[PDB]
């Protein structure tokens, strides 16, 4: 049986789902430090 | 017919798309960043 060698297409999905999980991330981040500025 | 595996030029284009959309997209957000504080 084939052993289980990464695929293009799931590499894809992953990549992007890392990519766009990561820059959610960056906005909910920065969106953290404006809203923090502006108590200040 | 063989399983498509993620060939190495495959691999390398999606690492160099996923890091130039990175290298534009903090270095544009730090340009508003800068562009806010010029304004306050």
């Amino acid at each position: 049986p084939f052993p289980s060698c990464l695929s293009t297409v799931h590499f894809i999905i992953f990549v992007v789902v890392q990519t766009v999980l990561f820059i959610g991330y960056i906005m909910y981040r920065s969106q953290q430090e404006a809203a923090a500025k502006k108590f200040f």
